[PDB]
């Protein structure tokens, strides 16, 4: 319990996602597919001025050009990369930071904003790391601070 539920069923749509792109290891692109997808994400991306649509080409850009192969059988298993391992403890310490006692959506973009090729993404949809800290500021003064 150390992720909200909301934060579990964006990875496990990711884990989908990996296996759809024939990968047995989940990387940050996948999760991040999953994110924007995501009510909750899709949301977020929208208030912080992100273009849904650009965001959405770039991602499936990256998606198609790390393919691994044809769709893994359903029953396939999927661990996380020891890049999303990363993503988590970063998305953990921010939760942290930020005094979000379970790992939200906006953590885990934070997390996700350490992976190269999520990084620069977001630079092409101009999300910069002034942009996420932002958020993530914000959302502790409304949820802990609020007037």
């Amino acid at each position: 319990g150390k992720y909200l539920n909301r934060t579990i069923n964006i990875l496990n749509a990711g884990k989908n996602i990996a296996k759809s792109y024939g990968h047995n290891k989940l990387k940050p692109i996948h999760i991040l597919s999953a994110l924007a997808k995501s009510d909750y994400g899709s949301t977020l991306f929208k208030e912080n001025n992100v273009n849904a649509a650009n965001l959405k080409e770039y991602i499936d850009i990256a998606l198609e050009q790390t393919r691994a192969g044809a769709p893994l059988d359903n029953k396939s298993k999927i661990v996380n990369s020891a890049e999303v391992k990363e993503t988590l403890a970063l998305a953990e310490a921010a939760a942290n930071k930020y005094k979000s006692p379970k790992v939200d959506v906006e953590h885990l973009l934070s997390g996700l904003s350490n992976d190269e090729l999520v990084n620069e993404i977001f630079n092409e949809v101009y999300l910069t790391d002034e942009a996420i800290k932002a958020i993530l500021k914000r959302k502790f003064e409304k949820t802990l601070v609020p007037r």
